[PDB]
């Protein structure tokens, strides 16, 4: 039967990893997105930011694909993002997908914007 | 009551700032997008491109989130984009949100593609 | 009469060009996406990856806009993408749009993620 898709745009802080905003396209109670972990490399030149998305839709199985980009007021810093953890499989109800990003150290104030492309069905 | 979302993909010229195309996903009369300003830095190494989006939907209040990327036939130029003006707040009817981008000088022909993620309600 | 939009996220391999996954947002039989060509530059420092999208929707004419990004577990490589072939025009039934990308040589395992923004009508 029923099939649904949603796009959720998450703004997170590049220094603490904290989530600043969860912005739903067309869904707020259907998913829970949370910081799992934010660790510096011992060099301090990179940052590892790890997030989880939990399917909270009773009845539904979900797929999740992602895109992420650094949002910054400067233009001189490296903004490549390395993908680490990435759950490409089905995500049952109350199961989580984990999405990890390796980012270069950013200037103060820089943000990580993560786009979750959700495809769910019963 | 009613709630709506739209994605609008705008192609603008990196040298003049002029808008080449307003491409609506699922909306053409609901919004007006326009160049406000295009200024070189006195160094001439960067470009400041500023756009406005006006809510034209009678009854509706809107949120707007953005993504932008340089579209270019080369691969050797810096394509980092610095975010400047960015209206994250509610946008009432006939109110505008202003979105400003700091870009590096690009080779001839390069374009700025701006994605507007619109979430409107009554 | 009727009007429709779809987003299709394609994962392709940066070394062979092969398509790993066609991920439809809200469509699987409406379009066919295929590798046309993958060629090294004789320098071997760049890669030219060319794809076709065929409209398979009986009755429909389509527009297609694209976004592409390198998905990689590292952060040290150039990930600029040069746009080459790009069909901006109408695409009739069983007509194809061709989309070509110039990418820098990537580390093993790196992927090209192409986003097709489809707007179709009768």
């Amino acid at each position: 039967s029923d099939s649904k898709t949603a796009t959720v745009i998450v703004k997170a802080d590049c220094e603490t990893g904290d989530i600043d905003e969860v912005y739903n396209l067309a869904v707020a109670d259907s998913f829970h997105i949370y910081k799992i972990s934010a660790t510096d490399s011992d060099s301090g030149n990179t940052k590892k930011l790890l997030y989880g998305l939990r399917n909270k839709k009773a009845g539904y199985t979900c797929l999740c694909r992602i895109f992420a980009e650094i949002e910054s007021d400067g233009i001189m810093a490296n903004t490549n993002i390395g993908v680490a953890e990435n759950n490409r499989d089905e995500i049952d109800e109350n199961e989580e997908g984990k999405y990890g990003f390796l980012i270069p150290k950013q200037p103060a104030g820089a943000k990580l914007i993560i786009y979750f492309f959700l495809n769910c069905w019963t």
